């Protein structure tokens, strides 16, 4: 590439992976959303909360693809892995899930930063601290408060949960 | 369900096959779009075109499934396969092959619509006609005519092209 | 805590310390500006000046205690000590005391980055570098452009240099 | 003090210690603040609501300090002694712990204007009367407001307080 | 210096450094700008690209002229050398040879962040992570992306890029 | 040039030699500017007036390089010397520099003008007098003006200088 400067092929391997995973995070947010929205599950805010994720999930990796271009690296997909479940149980199980999900990619994150360091590419350390770390680092927290009023109203508590927090 | 009403097993699989190939077609313009802003392609508006189709076809796949709740059947994701290839060529090929999905698609929908009709499911043969039909009918005579003008232009040509009909 | 991730104790240890370093300042600072509004003193521009900096340092550690939470510590508080001084001189010797203070909390500072760096824990580096550093280090030149115009004015110029720079 | 008229020593050193005492009541409110936004207490509107009462308690501090200036005494600072307890409990048991705290201030309070009225100080007792004795009733009322709801919801009715009345 | 900390004098030097380097890329710039708005040149649309960036360059060497007194270091200028060239040659040459001035020019500001790494200078860092290396990561891309379509309409296509990418 | 008409190559000459007088003048007020905002000078209204003088020398660079290629001649540029001192004193002695430096700019485009005259070139001399030689006699009057106030006031008055007429 007539552009590349300082970016090593390890981390252009790891940024076509972050994009794959967080696409299968999006679709994983497809699938909750959709479920939610069954009329035999018919929680409306559990529906749009999980699909204003999976919209955020395929943002992330769009901004990923766009840093892939901007230093000279090369876009190659994978298949996007369907998700883990077909159901998704309740609100509670659904966001245990969830949150399994993000720490996952937060950790794929951090590693991606941490090879940026061994690899001496700050503007990839920064991109990823800019964009994505506090992200991750708040969404964590949304869903561990979410988490611990679930188990507060624990059903009635799960109806008023949708209702009153939801939205 | 307590909804589902008129609503065929066999037309609640052929819903979840049509979601699929919705999303495996959002894919591909999700990589035709970044392949032409790569810096050693460079056509911004050939770009532009093709991520725009990406989000046209992702809320093709989500109307399906918000159908598929709305008329009691169960959305079952599958994976989402990788595009049929890693590079594109020059804009002629890239929208050859955009247009051959497009007729796969829209062969799909007319499928669907068959097997609506010999199931007797008006409501799904409203759908198909009123979201779907037309849609592919417009948009494959849009690339149509583009085709034409690539071949009338064929390079600068190239570069006119993306100038002055995209843009 | 089900929110936590790559977040050393050692770290969460080093929050609390510096919200403590904070909050100490911010006492330090509502002494200064309570001072200079004796009526035996009287230099509003010099009160105000350090009012405003109590507010920026109880801000500080507020912002450091939201942290602690988002990455799932706890907060823990200690008595918040009293200020150095009770009476603090002419203009130039309580700006002399503030400058090394905050040399001193920058020094804290750069300590906990260089603590987050070695844990590597780019969240944390990121927060720092984002909301304390370049504070930091504009606030110290600010105080070290006052200092020298104090010096220049030395009293009828220590008036003239709260009229006419304070403001 | 060139200024000093009617002010007995008694009230100035009274003062310093009030001072104090709204310092120790703000500290403790952003502590209780603090711990109800832990991702696993998450209360927002609990933790907002003292948030609120560490400004309010501050302001107070504030106000005695100009009070203090106002009559030519001498602001004299202590250590901010730490709050009673790391862990607040549940709702209910936060809130009684600060309607204990604001009924021990509003005793000082009340023991200040006593303390006034036997100097004959007339400036301080319209002082307090002014901006601090009604402020203490109407928030040690409306704390026992919250706390009989509290017990009537008495956990889901500790969540849908904090929705409901809080937010 | 009254606000020095944690400021190397090796950094210090290079800091001075590259605002030179930065200056000679500004005054390449204003040469580029001039050359093609010479009448027998006169491609506007390149002229006025080159000199936007002269402002770029000279705006990022005072970023680091008052980066350098906001840490207590101490300005010092070196003079500008003349641009590389009198004559600029063709619209592809002249960006070719802009190319070749922002790779070494990001090479410089990587060096320079290297060098706050080792010196443990989180402030440094941060500077040129917040304000020069996406900078200059975009506008490389930028670069590349006209190169690829000056070399795609390659002279009449010259013309049509000045008319209709530039503009 | 097919444009070039009444146009001597000596006037070509000189004007490239003035554009670099200018850029000097430009560089040694940048020099000025940001000595003054050092932390141990700080005259923030002295860095100012300087700075502002820095772009109206490079701003009369451009005009000189636009009117070079508006007749024809050729754009050269040499090297832009380092200014004559690192340091720059107090006010006085940095207005004394650049008042000196003025008078020797004025004297260049006052040379220019005589050669234009000698040469019969009125719209150089058309030029120079339109956009040069007013401006200089003006900038001159207002450094002696600031010069007589900063004899005046000779410490505490360079400090009401830069507060009062200068900001």
């Amino acid at each position: 590439s007539q552009i590349r400067q300082n970016y090593s092929t390890e981390v252009e391997a790891a940024v076509n992976r972050l994009v794959n995973l967080h696409l299968r995070a999006s679709y994983t947010y497809l699938s909750l959303g959709f479920f939610f929205d069954r009329d035999d599950v018919a929680l409306e805010g559990v529906g749009h909360f999980f699909r204003e994720l999976a919209e955020e999930k395929r943002e992330g990796a769009e901004r990923l693809l766009e840093f892939q271009n901007d230093r000279g690296g090369r876009a190659l997909f994978q298949d996007v892995q369907k998700p883990s479940q077909d159901e998704w149980g309740k609100t509670q199980e659904a966001m245990e899930a969830a949150l399994a999900m993000e720490k996952n990619l937060n950790q794929a994150l951090l590693d991606l930063h941490a090879l940026g360091s061994a690899r001496a590419d700050p503007h990839l350390c920064d991109f990823l601290e800019s964009h994505y770390l506090d992200k991750e680092v708040k969404l964590i927290k949304k869903m561990g408060n979410h988490l611990t009023n679930l188990r507060r109203v624990a059903s009635l508590g799960e109806y008023l949960f949708e209702r009153l927090t939801l939205k």
